[PDB]
């Protein structure tokens, strides 16, 4: 039972990194952020932020998400993200990704009281 804003920053904070530095990255990141224990997910970014900057994406540019909503918000900046998608070797338990470092503009979908994070919608 977790809440909204505390999965956000599990399913998508890494602050103890500048960027990914291996090929191997998103294979641990998914495992240790208990992202493979039933099921391999297929898809999930990691911001290499403070979480400070990227709860500050919520003040930002308000904008579309991809479902229409209008509690979206695109990061004035660029940050450093990891891209970790399941490759065509993924097959659960051994699960398998692909990790692709960049340094995009964010899109997060936001709510509550603080009004924070709640959902990754896109990077750019
Ligand atoms: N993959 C994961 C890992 C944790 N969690 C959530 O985070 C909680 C653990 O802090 C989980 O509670 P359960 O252990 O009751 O499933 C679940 O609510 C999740 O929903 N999906
Ligand atoms: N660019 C993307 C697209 C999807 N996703 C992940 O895939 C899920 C469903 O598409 C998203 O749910 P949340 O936005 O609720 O975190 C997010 O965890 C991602 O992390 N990065
Ligand atoms: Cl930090
Ligand atoms: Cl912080
Ligand atoms: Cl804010
Ligand atoms: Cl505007
Ligand atoms: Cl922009
Ligand atoms: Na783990
Ligand atoms: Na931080």
């Amino acid at each position: 039972k977790e809440t909204a804003a505390a999965k956000f920053e599990r399913q998508h904070m890494d602050s103890s990194t500048s960027a990914a530095s291996s090929s191997n990255y998103c294979n641990q990141m998914m495992k240790s952020r208990n992202l493979t224990k039933d099921r391999c997910k297929p898809v999930n970014t990691f911001v290499h932020e403070s979480l400070a900057d990227v709860q500050a994406v919520c003040s930002q540019k308000n904008v579309a998400c991809k479902n229409g909503q209008t509690n979206c918000y695109q990061s004035y900046s660029t940050m450093s993200i990891t891209d970790c998608r399941e490759t065509g070797s993924s097959k659960y338990p051994n699960c398998a990704y692909k990790t692709t470092q960049a340094n995009k503009h964010i899109i997060v979908a936001c709510e509550g009281n603080p009004y924070v994070p709640v959902h990754f919608d896109a990077s750019v």
